[PDB]
């Protein structure tokens, strides 16, 4: 093409070698071109930060449940009348409480994938990356520094879950547990390359049983170590200390874990890896899992019972059973928006428009449209508020799939010295304040965001514009999704994951 | 003979009684008339027979 | 004779720290009483006695 090039070779081969494959994890300062230009202080970034981290913090949801035409429910009368037909007696519960037994052994294995992931990222390293292993064990709530002191006992902790979790029983042909287990013990590159960005699945929070004897049964929130708390191992023991203690001695926990035992055999059962001071989980890269992590859709935070919610009681997010309400079947419809205060967080009306479903190439799979569609939920109605006084503004979906997403959080460095880990939570809205300080750090925050490939659709409400920018996402071949049709993958997918292969 | 420190059901002699009981009851189909606790109770008894058994035999053995 | 730089948990002393604090007191069964910084200024102490014996030994062996 150029024949100059070939008459001096040396001379482009000498000129043209430059260092690349800088490590990320690390500040760097690019300097000036013009050495005068110090005397325009900040009208020159001369600042690179790279991030490496962005963790999808996600709740396990059984699906939307009314009534007992849901798909829950008709689960639970096929689990049932699948394992009361291989238990030939005299049962002492019914098709609820198994199911909800059922519900609490995923928290169960989500809880053990959370801690064995603990362990298993304190072994990563890479010279290139100097964010392993530390921002993320900052991700996922850890201090970092406990768990390289204490390895030991963190081992001998771990492996206590999966001997005390592992003694009771839940079908593997239920893809419940599954993708559970894939979305929690998976660490996954936006691209395929050495210097990549890291996505983790964390829980916000986990189903904690308790029994309401003659009431039924209730699954409440049990809230995780969020990032950057630097909880240590005390923290993770009274956690789990408190999600199997009304299970692990029990009578009914166990007649009905024998129960399942005997209707799905030893080798149909969920189980449960171990670590030997080996375990180490390297990065993957998986295009299904980035699909559905760009069409995720943040709902906000779980609303409890310590929740202030002006204008709104009794709004807190729990799997209830009473056999006095709604003929005995499983009940969770929870409210949406909120965000940890009363102050009506209006970057969510953002989210009241139609979501665009991004997918690379032309070709679009069934199997495809389905998975990218699972971390998606779109607000249906306003929750209709008890009091004329109200300071929030809560949503109703159409229906939503296992799991819901809370939050993100990003982890990049910080460009001022020292540059220790930035943590930074979001929705997929934003609210961008009419202050001096927060728009050049909505900036960093959304160029901090580009740098992962596949990542969650932002959109952008300002303060004194007042109004919101749609979906700031490079664009492929796209659709625009609706709510009914959102609606029927929720239900196609809610039904699948609890289907059991049966005999009857 | 100890079953080990035991301050409520999460203890390891009632999760071993929810382990044997769940076994045994898996096996005899029917209607038991037992939780498990009596069953594990049973079997720390069975424990106390048979170390009186083996002293009293011991007893015999040592006086040849 | 410097460690490198190091105003972070992130500079190589610290992660050679993290790195030898592993291998000594986990994976060889070491004791207690101790961290990894301890571990490391020890093992940055051994370097200037060491160095110290690098320049007296010059010292000898130049006067001859």
């Amino acid at each position: 093409d150029v024949a100059w090039y070939a008459r001096y070779p040396h001379i482009l081969e000498e000129a043209t070698r430059l260092p690349f494959a800088y490590p990320i994890g690390q500040y760097y300062d690019t300097g000036y071109s013009v050495a005068s230009a110090t005397e325009w202080s900040k009208y020159v970034d001369t600042s690179l930060t790279i991030p490496g981290v962005m963790c999808v913090n996600f709740t396990p949801t059984p699906g939307e449940s009314y009534n007992k035409n849901s798909p829950i429910n008709i689960a639970a009368q096929n689990v049932y009348t699948y394992v009361r037909h291989m238990n030939s007696g005299h049962a002492n519960y019914e098709q609820a409480d198994l199911m909800m037994y059922l519900l609490a052994m995923d928290s169960l294995y989500i809880f053990h994938s959370y801690v064995r992931k603990i362990l298993a990222i304190s072994k990563l390293y890479t010279p290139v990356n100097k964010y392993f292993p530390r921002a993320l064990l900052v991700a996922l709530g850890v201090d970092p520094e406990d768990v390289f002191a204490n390895q030991a006992q963190w081992e001998y902790f771990v492996n206590m879950v999966a001997y005390r979790a592992g003694a009771f029983a839940a079908p593997a042909s239920m893809t419940y547990y599954e993708r559970h287990a894939w979305m929690s013990n998976g660490l996954y590159v936006d691209q395929d390359v050495t210097r990549a960005q890291i996505y983790m699945f964390k829980p916000t929070m986990l189903w904690k049983y308790e029994n309401l004897g003659t009431t039924g049964t209730k699954l409440v929130p049990l809230m995780m170590p969020k990032a950057g708390d630097n909880r240590k191992l005390v923290d993770f023991q009274v956690l789990f200390n408190n999600l199997v203690s009304t299970m692990l001695g029990d009578e009914d926990f166990g007649i009905m874990s024998g129960d399942v035992f005997k209707a799905f055999g030893a080798d149909g059962l969920v189980k449960l890896l171990a670590v030997d001071s080996t375990t180490m989980t390297l990065p993957t890269y998986d295009p299904l899992i980035l699909a559905q992590i760009h069409s995720a859709r943040a709902v906000g935070a779980p609303i409890l019972e310590t929740s202030t919610l002006t204008g709104f009681p009794g709004r807190q997010w729990q799997i209830t059973q009473n056999p006095d309400v709604n003929n005995g079947a499983i009940i969770f419809h929870p409210s949406f928006g909120y965000d940890g205060q009363d102050h009506e967080e209006l970057s969510f009306r953002a989210m009241c428009s139609n979501m665009i479903l991004n997918l690379p190439g032309e070709a679009h799979s069934a199997e495809m449209i389905i998975e990218a569609t699972r971390l998606a939920t779109m607000f249906q109605v306003k929750a209709v508020p008890a009091g004329d006084t109200s300071k929030p503004v809560l949503y109703l979906p159409n229906g939503f799939g296992t799991e819901v997403v809370n939050d993100y959080t990003m982890i990049s460095v910080d460009k001022a010295t020292p540059h220790d880990l930035t943590i930074h939570t979001f929705f997929n809205n934003i609210l961008v304040p009419n202050a001096k300080e927060n728009y050049v750090a909505n900036l960093e925050l959304l160029n901090n965001i580009i740098q992962f490939d596949w990542a969650p659709q932002l959109y952008l409400t300002y303060g004194i514009a007042q109004e919101s920018f749609g979906p700031f996402a490079q664009l492929n071949d796209w659709t625009i999704l609706t709510g009914e049709t959102l609606a029927r993958m929720h239900e196609v997918c809610v039904t699948s994951m609890f289907d059991v292969p049966q005999m009857g």
